[PDB]
């Protein structure tokens, strides 16, 4: 199964290998046991070239894993700025919620990725989105002391 191979190559950042598999018919929307697609894994790991290749192949940019995470959730959490931007351009739902109501903005704020927070805001991230605990990204920012993020978030309110 070429999908299972594309998943591993995407995670491993094996560009030539990803290239070969897709050039040879690999299912770009292959899912692993946890619902990750190659786009999730590449986005999480920071493999930009692979991300772009998958997107152009029409990979579902808003695919959800078993917990509702989109590739944008992962890139934003991990702090991969270039990947976040590429995902957004490809139509990523910037306000996608996971099973706990976490948006990419929540995750970026929680993690302290200011640059990503700003980029998410420009793409129309909802600063008022609440998670399962009724917390907004602003709340998460205060709860990690991310004051630069807290301020950016409050100005976008």
């Amino acid at each position: 199964d070429l999908g299972k191979k594309l998943l591993e190559a995407a995670r491993a950042g094996q560009d030539d290998e990803v290239r070969i598999l897709m050039a040879n018919g690999a299912d770009v929307n292959a899912k692993d046991k946890d619902g990750y697609t190659p786009l999730h894994l590449a986005a999480r790991e920071g493999h930009l070239e692979i991300v772009e290749v998958l997107l152009k192949a029409g990979a579902d940019v808003n695919a959800k894993d078993k917990d509702g995470y989109t590739p944008l959730h992962l890139a934003a959490r991990e702090g991969h700025l270039e990947i976040v931007e590429v995902l957004l351009k490809a139509g990523a739902d910037v306000n996608a919620k996971d099973k706990d109501g976490y948006t990419p903005l929540h995750l970026a704020a929680r993690e302290g990725h200011l640059e990503i927070v700003e980029v998410l805001l420009k793409a129309g991230a909802d600063v008022n989105a609440q998670d399962k605990f009724g917390k907004t990204p602003f709340d998460l920012a205060i709860r990690e002391g991310h004051e630069d993020i807290a301020e950016v978030l409050q100005k976008a309110a």
